[PDB]
């Protein structure tokens, strides 16, 4: 099965998922001088006031905080998107060291981690249909740098002891994802893919310019999770990021100068 090790990591994925070598793969390096400011880009509309978090799950590759997506409760609109996209889950990718962990890079700079708020286009009816469409998902990507703590992340950090190993889940209600957002919603955007298998080319990526700061203790607690299931040999869940992929025939657009 695929993963992030020496024998099943990102350089192996194409053998089971040939789209790994496709034309719109993610993540990418964001060359800030080559991105083009698009003044027609609209401000992002993040409407998370009615969000209903349900549960947090260790799936063996990351942890997902899952939301009720059966109504328009937490939606992303505007920006480059047409229509309404519903929040289904968020998760992170992170490193073994503070100098690495993000999937996207900014002028080759790697951040300590990257948050992915995953949304699907309501015109396709459900997430499974949406991932089969070139405009099916919108993933809002937010970089994490190590510095001051992020208070809105702490409820996530504190529950991780309950989901240490693959397949463990915990109730996780009343979590407000607005506590994970930076001040500015300035963003870069480009067409891309899921960054884990099945690597489907269904994502409008929206990557925020401004990182959030989290404390060293917060990211340390991410690194105590396990890729393995309970009663299996312990592999720390670290470096669960795919490196930057070729940009090919794509232009990254910026909502700001
Ligand atoms: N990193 S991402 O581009 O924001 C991303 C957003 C939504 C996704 O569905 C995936 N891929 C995925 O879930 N693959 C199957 C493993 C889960 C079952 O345990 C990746
Ligand atoms: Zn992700």
């Amino acid at each position: 099965h695929w993963g992030y090790g020496k024998h099943n990591g990102p350089e192996h994925w194409h053998k089971d998922f040939p789209i790994a070598k496709g034309e719109r793969q993610s993540p990418v390096d964001i060359d800030t001088h080559t991105a083009k400011y698009d003044p027609s880009l609209k401000p992002l509309s993040v409407s998370y006031d009615q969000a209903t978090s349900l549960r947090i799950l260790n799936n063996g590759h990351a942890f997902n905080v899952e939301f009720d997506d059966s109504q328009d409760k937490a939606v992303l609109k505007g920006g480059p998107l047409d229509g309404t996209y519903r929040l289904i889950q968020f998760h992170f990718h992170w490193g073994s060291l503070d100098g690495q962990g993000s999937e996207h890079t900014v002028d080759k700079k790697k951040y300590a981690a990257e948050l992915h708020l995953v949304h699907w286009n309501t015109k396709y009816g459900d997430f499974g249909k949406a991932v089969q469409q070139p405009d099916g998902l919108a993933v809002l990507g937010i970089f994490l740098k190590v510095g001051s703590a992020k208070p809105g992340l702490q409820k996530v950090v504190d529950v991780l002891d309950s989901i240490k190993t693959k397949g463990k889940s915990a109730d996780f209600t009343n979590f407000d994802p607005r506590g994970l957002l930076p001040e500015s919603l300035d963003y870069w955007t480009y067409p891309g893919s899921l960054t884990t298998p099945p690597l489907l080319e269904c994502v409008t990526w929206i990557v925020l310019k401004e990182p959030i700061s989290v404390s060293s203790e917060q990211v340390l607690k991410f690194r105590k999770l396990n890729f393995n299931g309970e009663g299996e040999p312990e592999e720390l869940m670290v470096d669960n990021w795919r490196p930057a992929q070729p940009l090919k025939n794509r232009q990254i657009k910026a909502s700001f100068k």
